[PDB]
């Protein structure tokens, strides 16, 4: 289990299952810069909710959009963290690109 | 006490409670396969927002549904765990199948 | 510090704080029957969530409404707690009143 | 790493990081009367969920505003940060000027 420690909050996955996208922050070598020897753990001082969508993300291969968080911050987080292109699900697709234009205005 | 580690957010639960539904995951064998004896508790890679929702509903036996969440998000967290068919609560059922339509349109 | 640990959630907050409101669950002997010995913690086996507006109540002596919340998923947790009658805050109260009657038709 | 546990949600930020915004609690040394020498660690009996809010500000030196929390709930964690004027990003300005307006009707 690899412990990814986000502002304080403990999220927990398997290397494979991040190994499954490369070439994002996660599934590559960018993330051994984030590792601290002494906990044996991953810190990231980003935002521990959305961060819940990021790791989702490597389980399906989707990202779902929660409606209530701010659409900047959200794509900020998805900047960071390599999610580049977004692959926003069909399900949430149309509520994203509405709210993305919406911000745009 | 029972915990039941979902990607990294501790619950914890009775073995009575869960096993009130047998005919589920949670409150079958089905979850022997998602404990880790090194650490005494069952280890989900799943959404750990939209399992409160799950817990929750075996102590109630009914279901809320969070209007936030994405329909499809919470629709997969239920067939995961076994809680099939959904039994939503007179208080959320119209918006969860308002929300159902909305996304098979 | 006094530990209300509610489902696998950990929350702290003060003994002074909780018996500013005696006539409630937590701030009376009620909350003998939830603690464990073992953990020198209180274990509650509700939603923990909502349980964030149930301690926010203490310091402030006014209830906050989250409108993404299944307002009857609230509600029970108020009748649980013994926040009775509800005190919602003016800058809540509408919503909530709002949503009681909604829930109602 | 510097803990900041509040109301049983443990929040973890540089040093460094808060000392962005002296004149502020958190940046400053008002911050030592919240200290717990036992625990090595910060404690707030505020409200855990807004307080992401507040933490991400010192990273980007803005504010973002959950359309799900109560607006009075939140200005008041900000007052009492120190996060005095609130400077909110042009992402999410407009929907906390409406709010507020709408709460002072
Ligand atoms: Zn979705
Ligand atoms: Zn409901
Ligand atoms: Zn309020
Ligand atoms: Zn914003």
């Amino acid at each position: 289990l690899i412990v990814l420690n986000v502002s304080g909050t403990r999220f927990q996955t398997w290397q494979d299952t991040l190994e499954r996208y490369p070439d994002t922050l996660l599934g590559s070598s960018e993330r051994d810069f984030f590792y601290h020897p002494e906990t044996q753990q991953y810190f990231f001082d980003r935002d521990p909710d959305i961060f819940r969508h990021i790791l989702n993300f490597y389980r399906t291969g989707k990202l779902h959009y929660p409606r209530h968080e701010c659409i900047s911050a959200y794509d900020e987080e998805l900047a960071f963290f390599g999610l580049i292109p977004e692959i926003i699900g069909d399900c949430c697709y149309e509520e994203y690109k509405d709210r993305r234009r919406e911000n745009a205005e």
